[PDB]
């Protein structure tokens, strides 16, 4: 019953997922017409099958979302038994509210509604930006943590004298949790009119952990501030390597020693040319989730 | 009064011309991008209880323009707009209106219909919808307006001798004979020598079909060949192949903005659909008959 | 196994033949009328957890046959059917699929799509749907099957001399070339045997004009094939009197008394094609492979 299809966002990652699952990748043309409208054709029988669609909605965001939307409709109309959208990086997640009642959209909610009306029956996502996005859906949402992958690597590196750093006074909650888990010290960076650091950073190898890195502006600003307070090294772990706005070259010039990321969003040719950026494989964690959910489907 | 018109980046010049005719300013909005390319939207004006029309064709880039419309509609809805009408002169994805011999494809135009309704769109205005059945993909009111008064207006103005209407296709003889009956001239699909031939389509994309017909018609001795179409999709080497073709001119509307290479091509002339849209909006606002116009 | 098939009054005989082929009994139901003419339905056996198919063309009397299907679906749903599929070989209201230029009309085919879905229908099976765009009126899966195999089966079965596929209307000239290609014969818009193929026949007006103007101008024989025999308002008389040599149709709509009487009208069984479609769907096999 289990089938897996992919869009163009992450096709290599999907091949690794099905490899582990011991199944072939479902065949589909996912392409464009001459005018740039999305052309999709499911090129095998999906009738009554349990279908997973692996497509992060990373850049180009709207294209990847519409690829997903259209694939879902084709699968629905071809009478798939069940449709799951596996969206490791969730595009528009950062637009989850209207700050100070600004006349903006709650885009994460539009996307939620979009997927539901296309006929998506459940969501799998990774390190979702805000827990509250789960309530934008009236269908089941499974949010998986890539923390094991990242902590796995950080441990292999055996850094002395490890210290977790919270870049801002947001995730102090989560930074203490990480520091408790590796039982090391915690330091916090903040700006009161980035100036203040509480906890001495002097002899420390500092580590920063995040859901995503975008421009890398925060990571790189934090890293300097740490080397300015004597830090030996600064390392950044992040699940989703968005890496827009000349981030790779900003990283290249920074006080940051290394950026470790997941392969949810494949690396640019620029990023692959950047020795400070290194990827880890999220495929095993994805396959394990697909298998747990599949087990549930065969209960009834 | 109460009426407001907004626009994304699909067709800004058309929007400006529409509001000029309406006698109102364009609604203030930032429709932009974040560094990662996700759409950035803020309504920069009060819209509470207002009768809001969003003017955005879902032309290329199709998905970006559709999502701008989606996100603007959400922004407006949450800012408590009284009513939201999507004015989509060119409806992208309209050609995916079925599954051919039931191939395992999407009915994309239905997906988009569902998306707009779920975002909070209450009414649709569109021009020369590729398929009339698309009106049935919606459960909200759909007004399909026609560029015929513009295109026929201009064609009649030209005052061509020995005027003959041609269906380039076969799946177009119905519309073509209706057009022939309205111009009272003969119809070809027929006899052609010595006569000025006119083709009317709702759409022009690559022009491959268009230009082939012009060639064939001339071979059989057509005096001149003219083409009239509402929507200038015009990809990818369309403008170039129209230039190099037996086609004397191609007249279109401005529902899709012309490219640089299309603006360079001296055979492509574009007519404003702005008057047609503005009168439509205006009639809708007063409850007057829209049908009348066509 | 967990498969159940019920019929309304639109096509009882056909449903019995489908069900005979499948090797199962027809589902026990009363589908009838109260004294005032309101639909009376009771499901007279247990359906819970079962995979229920209802076979009902919404041919004339359209609204009664449509309302029978609505009421049956509701009763089945409330009797906890595991799943409901409406098998509607002829889909009534299919010709109302748009609003023409200057007409304040309903898109009735869509009202019907909405009705069916709100009743609890989960999957549609239909035959030679009049406009493919109707599939987009539903947000449930729709399987449109073709009667070409049973029509072409019969056509080849009588080895007509000098066969020529004819397109009568300008509309379906495209698929007329696709038919000719499949029989490897010519296409027309003389002294040959002409076959016309169609989705349906209603008044037979255009068929009969076509048959005449083919005959006037030469043709040996004229034969017509159409899946759906609607055949309303004088159709049988118009056909008897026409240049047609035979009209061949399927049994998705049972022949009225007048059509039965007309020796030019011959009906083929669609039961094997419906029964194969049910099995393939049930097994998860591909339908379009047919
Ligand atoms: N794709 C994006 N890229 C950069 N910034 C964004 C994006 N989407 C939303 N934002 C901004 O980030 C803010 C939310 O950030 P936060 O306060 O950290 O949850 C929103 O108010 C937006 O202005
Ligand atoms: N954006 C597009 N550009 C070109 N062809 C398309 C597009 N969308 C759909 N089609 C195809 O064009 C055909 C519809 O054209 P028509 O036969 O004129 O209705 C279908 O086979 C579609 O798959
Ligand atoms: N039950 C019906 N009988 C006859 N004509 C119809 C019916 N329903 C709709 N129509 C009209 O038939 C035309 C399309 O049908 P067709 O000629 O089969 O393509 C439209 O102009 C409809 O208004």
């Amino acid at each position: 019953g289990l089938m897996v299809f992919t869009g163009n966002a992450n096709p290599a990652l999907a091949q690794e997922v099905v490899k582990i699952l011991g199944i072939p990748l479902g065949k589909a043309m996912v392409s464009r017409f001459s005018d740039g409208e999305i052309q999709v054709e499911i090129q095998e029988n999906v009738r009554g099958k349990d279908v997973f669609v692996l497509q992060s909605t990373c850049a180009p965001t709207n294209d990847n979302l519409m690829e997903l939307m259209i694939m879902v409709d084709a699968l629905k109309r071809a009478s798939a038994g069940r449709i799951t959208a596996a969206i490791p990086y969730f595009g528009y997640a950062r637009q989850d509210r209207r700050p100070r009642s600004a006349r903006v959209a709650i885009s994460a909610k539009v996307v939620a509604n979009m997927l539901e009306i296309a006929g998506v029956e459940r969501i799998i996502t990774m390190d979702l930006h805000a827990d509250q996005i789960q309530g934008f859906f009236d269908i089941p949402v499974d949010n998986i943590y890539a923390t094991p992958i990242l902590l796995g690597d950080l441990r292999k590196q055996n850094y002395p004298d490890l210290l977790v750093v919270s870049p801002d006074v947001g995730g102090v909650v989560r930074a203490r949790a990480l520091a408790k888990q590796l039982n090391c010290d915690l330091a916090i960076i903040d700006k009161r009119r980035v100036m203040n650091i509480i906890g001495e950073v002097e002899g420390r190898t500092c580590v920063i952990m995040d859901d995503m890195v975008d421009t890398a502006g925060t990571l790189c600003k934090a890293a300097q501030v740490l080397k300015e307070r004597g830090a030996k090294q600064v390392f950044a772990y992040a699940t989703h390597p968005v890496l827009s706005g000349g981030a790779a070259d900003r990283i290249a010039a920074s006080a940051l020693d290394e950026l470790v990321v997941t392969d949810t969003i494949p690396l640019s040719a620029e990023s692959l040319a950047c020795p400070k950026i290194r990827a880890l494989s999220s495929a095993g964690l994805l396959a394990e989730t697909f298998s747990r959910i599949r087990r549930g489907d065969s209960v009834m």
